[PDB]
C-alpha cells in the first residue's frame, strides 16, 4: 500500500538500503519476531508512523526468524530493535519498545 514494506529476504534488503541510497532519503527498520510480545505492541505505532512519513522515509519491516540472514549480519539481540539507515549503512539505532522514543527516533531522522 506503500506503508510498510516487508523484507523477505537478503536481495530484497539489499535492494531497499540501495533505494533509501539512490532517493537520499532514511530508512527506519524495524527488526521483529511473532513470538515478541512487546514488538505486537509497538506495531501499531510503527504502522501509523509509516503513514504520517510516507514520502519523506521508507519503513522497513524484518521478520528475524523468516530472515535469519539479515538478522544476524545486523547484530540483533534484544526485540524489537529499530535501525536508521543513510546513504547503505547503519546511521543509528534504537532497542526496546519504547513508544516516545521511537517518534524522537523517526522525527529526528525526518528532518537533518
Amino acid at each position: 500500500g506503500g506503508s510498510v514494506i516487508v523484507i523477505d529476504s537478503k536481495a530484497a534488503w539489499d535492494a531497499q538500503l540501495a533505494k533509501g541510497k539512490e532517493e537520499h532519503k532514511p530508512i527506519v527498520v524495524d527488526f521483529t519476531a511473532t513470538w515478541c510480545g512487546p514488538c505486537k505492541m509497538i506495531a501499531p505505532l510503527f504502522e501509523t508512523l509509516s503513514n504520517d512519513y510516507a514520502g519523506k522515509v521508507i519503513f522497513l519491516k524484518v521478520d528475524v526468524d523468516a530472515v535469519a540472514a539479515v538478522a544476524e549480519a545486523a547484530g540483533i539481540t534484544a526485540m524489537p530493535t529499530f535501525h536508521v539507515y543513510k546513504d547503505g549503512v547503519k546511521a543509528d539505532d534504537l532497542v526496546g519498545a519504547s513508544q516516545d522514543k521511537l517518534k524522537a527516533l523517526v522525527a529526528k531522522h525526518a528532518a537533518a
